[PDB]
Parts: C-alpha cells; sequence; structure tokens
C-alpha cells in the first residue's frame, strides 16, 4: 500500500511566518489519529510579497486521512482557526489556504 | 537550529510519472551524504494536463544540501539525466525541472 501526503498551502501576509508556524507547536490530539506519520510545517525560502507556510502530512493511507478530516480531533484542533476574509477573521494574517494531495510512491529515512 | 527541505518539481508528459518515479527506488548514493534525513518521491493526485512528480530532500541544514549538489553522488546520480529539450531527449518525458527551497519550522514524527 502507498503512503498519501496532503500538503496544506497558507498564503500569509509578509512577516507572519513565523507566529503562525508557532500554533503547530503544541499538540491538539494528532498523536493519537490512526495511520498518521509524520508533519512539516515550512516557510518557503524566496522573494515573494506574501509569506508562504505549508503543512505537509504523510499518512498510510489516504482514507487515514480521510477519517481524520473528518474526527471530533480535528474540528476541536480547528475551532478557533480563521481566515483573513472571514467575518470574524481581523486578526488572522491567513489570507488563504490550498489543499493538495500526492501518492507517496517512494519514501527513504536514514 | 532549523532542519532545511528541498524540493525538485518535474513537470512530466501525461501518464509518465509512474515509469518516472521507479528511477527513483535504487539509491544511488545520497544516504552518504552527512546531513542527508529524508526523501519522498510524490506523484500529484488529480492532475489533468502534465503530470507532476516531487522529489522532496529533508535535511539538518541548508548547508548539507549545498554539499550534495556538490557531491559526486550528485552528479552520478544525474550523469544520464536528459529533459525532452536536450539534443538526445526526445524520448524523454520530463519536461521541466523548478527547484524550491524551505525552513523546516516544525517537525513531528510519531
Ligand atoms: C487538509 C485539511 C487539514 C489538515 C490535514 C490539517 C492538519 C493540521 C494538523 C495535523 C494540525 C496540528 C493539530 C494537532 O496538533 O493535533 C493543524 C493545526 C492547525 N491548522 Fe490545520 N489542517 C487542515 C485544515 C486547515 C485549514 C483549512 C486551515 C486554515 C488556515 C488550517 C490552519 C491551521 C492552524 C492555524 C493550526 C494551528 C492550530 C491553532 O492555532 O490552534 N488547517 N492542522
Ligand atoms: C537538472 C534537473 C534535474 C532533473 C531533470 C532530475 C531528474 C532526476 C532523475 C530522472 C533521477 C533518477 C536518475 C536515474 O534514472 O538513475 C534523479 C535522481 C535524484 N535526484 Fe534529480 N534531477 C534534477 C536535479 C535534481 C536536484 C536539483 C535535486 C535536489 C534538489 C535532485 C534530487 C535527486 C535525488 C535525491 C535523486 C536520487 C539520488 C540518489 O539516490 O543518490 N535532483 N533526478
Ligand atoms: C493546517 N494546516
Ligand atoms: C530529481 N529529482
Ligand atoms: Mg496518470
Amino acid at each position: 500500500a502507498h503512503m498519501f501526503m496532503a500538503e496544506n498551502r497558507l498564503q500569509l501576509q509578509k512577516g507572519s511566518a513565523e507566529e503562525t508556524i508557532e500554533r503547530f507547536y503544541n499538540r491538539q490530539g494528532i498523536e493519537t489519529i490512526e495511520g498518521f506519520q509524520q508533519m512539516f510545517v515550512t516557510k518557503t525560502l524566496n522573494t515573494e510579497d506574501t509569506d508562504e507556510v505549508k503543512i505537509l502530512t504523510i499518512w498510510e493511507s489516504e482514507d487515514s486521512f480521510n477519517n481524520y478530516l473528518n474526527s471530533d480531533v480535528f474540528k476541536e484542533a480547528h475551532k478557533n482557526v480563521r481566515l483573513k476574509s472571514d467575518d470574524d477573521g481581523q486578526q488572522s494574517p491567513i489570507l488563504s489556504n490550498k489543499v493538495f494531495k500526492y501518492d507517496i510512491g517512494y519514501h527513504y529515512q536514514k
């Protein structure tokens, strides 16, 4: 069975990458989720006028990802997550998010 | 301090992801490079035009990755690689590559 990766790509107001990444430091239950293997939270290195933060999650299967999305644990972790565009998103530097999905065809870990 | 991720993004002819991914199964020395940690080879799902395959490499530092690019093993692994546009490359499904670079702000592995 092929592993699976999801990417949540966040476009952020310039300068806000570091404060946004810090939100991911403390766990909110992902460690309890069936099929979850790893998470990376990254800042893209470039000269763009917005920041880009990506959340990569590695899963034993797409199904395990799908089940996480429907889970109480996911819902709870995201209850206070808002976008700049939301009516109550005044304090949010998160301009947009876009989800990308991938088959992991090969993995090596030293 | 912070880990580092490099991405090589391969823009491929439609349908060629799987044959391309198979070329990455066999290690060619990257695992001997100081600071190398992990490699993922991904296929982007639900693409309708060109196929897309990404090679993600995870490093102890940007310096480690920089050293890999200068290495003999990098050279040896890539010596027979051709883009479709190369004089002898017409049969290659590889249309282009683009490199992206990331600071890893947070990582969790179950
Ligand atoms: C594909 C759907 C999504 C996945 C797989 C995902 C994954 C995750 C994970 C694994 C965590 C850590 C939670 C934990 O430690 O238990 C998290 C938290 C977080 N996510 Fe997502 N997420 C998704 C949707 C979104 C969306 C749409 C946004 C909008 C910006 C977002 C922004 C955030 C933020 C800001 C945090 C930190 C939580 C906080 O501030 O309390 N996520 N997410
Ligand atoms: C010049 C454009 C590049 C193209 C078209 C390309 C394509 C390829 C191909 C087709 C292979 C498998 C070779 C084979 O069939 O034996 C390969 C190997 C590999 N490439 Fe690239 N590549 C390029 C540059 C890069 C860059 C810049 C990186 C890192 C950012 C990278 C990371 C890797 C890794 C880790 C391997 C496996 C090497 C090993 O196991 O030692 N490649 N590349
Ligand atoms: C959420 N990423
Ligand atoms: C080469 N990727
Ligand atoms: Mg296909």
